């Protein structure tokens, strides 16, 4: 349980302190381990963060497979899931690292490749709402990929411009959102 | 002017957090008391350069004929542009890493991003392309979606996104109606 410990404790580390100020010297000491040991599991503070990130939309996605129960129909699932993306990053403790991990390694490819893959998995969710919402006649779109791309960002930018906005008023919006989009894939 | 040129670039290439007062004046070469907050500067660029994007968008928006076609192509250009767009990211930061007296005054420079497209949208109900009761709603939730697919793929082919943009706005406006 040494890896697992040591992402634990580096994820706290970064809720507490962000991901600059978190060095692997302390990530290290704390989960009684060896940079040695961090090396070969991870080669970086870059990657290992990556790493957690990974778990992280895991979590996610397995909270998804038990709240999109309370949607019976894949626009009742649209609707719920992009809530559930504006009102649960309100309180997500590694948003801010996050924010300053991308905008720092957003340029170097390699890491930009592996971040990419990981939207990737957040943009599947749509992909399967609206697969599925087709085989139920719910809609028609020949272009899955396409709007599955285009909701998963525009929901993003509602999500992360607003932010001075009071919370129900948020909601609102999203909602609205929610209804326009739906109505134009008719 | 000599240093929000270099400002801007600096904070372009780095963040609002990883650019700083040393490295604006010294990269500049300029007095370091001369530009005595950073929070104040950066609320600075983002206006100037709010306006050198709203202007660049009225000396373009003449050729589109219909509003319709207006919201297409402010959405267009919103990614090609070199003015305030690519500021987008420092500003993530900027609320994160920031008060009153600044984060409320910010959100005046929010209500002028909006406009473009309340005009776009009033507009559009004088001409009767649509009808859009809530205006002002519908306003915000399109200038945010829009910067959302901007910022939120800043790193893939310019011409794919061009398309993802516009299958867009086709949808959000083939739902107004
Ligand atoms: C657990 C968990 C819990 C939640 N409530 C949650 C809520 C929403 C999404 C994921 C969630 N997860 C899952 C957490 C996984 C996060 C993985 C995202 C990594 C990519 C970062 C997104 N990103 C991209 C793409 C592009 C950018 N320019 C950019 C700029 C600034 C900040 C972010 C940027």
């Amino acid at each position: 349980n040494l890896k697992d410990k040591i992402l634990g404790v580096a994820k706290e580390l970064f809720i507490k302190n962000g991901y600059n100020a978190t060095t692997t010297g302390e990530i290290v000491k704390l989960s009684e381990s060896s940079k040695g040991n961090l090396y070969y599991h991870f080669k970086t503070k870059e990657n290992l963060f990556l790493e957690i990130l990974n778990i992280e939309e895991s979590k996610w996605q397995e909270q998804w497979k038990k709240e999109q129960i309370k949607a019976k129909t894949n626009r009742e699932k649209f609707y719920l899931y992009n809530e559930l993306s504006l009102t649960t990053e309100y309180y997500y403790p590694l948003q801010n690292a996050i924010i300053e991990f991308y905008t720092e390694y957003y340029k170097t490819n390699s890491i930009n490749e592996k971040m990419n893959k990981l939207q990737n998995k957040y943009i599947d969710a749509y992909h399967v709402i609206f697969k599925e919402g087709n085989l139920n006649g719910e809609w028609s779109i020949n272009d899955v990929n396409a709007v599955s791309k285009i909701a998963a960002n525009a929901v993003n930018g509602i999500v992360t411009f607003t932010h001075e906005q009071n919370i129900n008023e948020r909601i609102k919006l999203m909602n609205k959102f929610s209804q326009i989009f739906l109505n134009g894939l008719s």
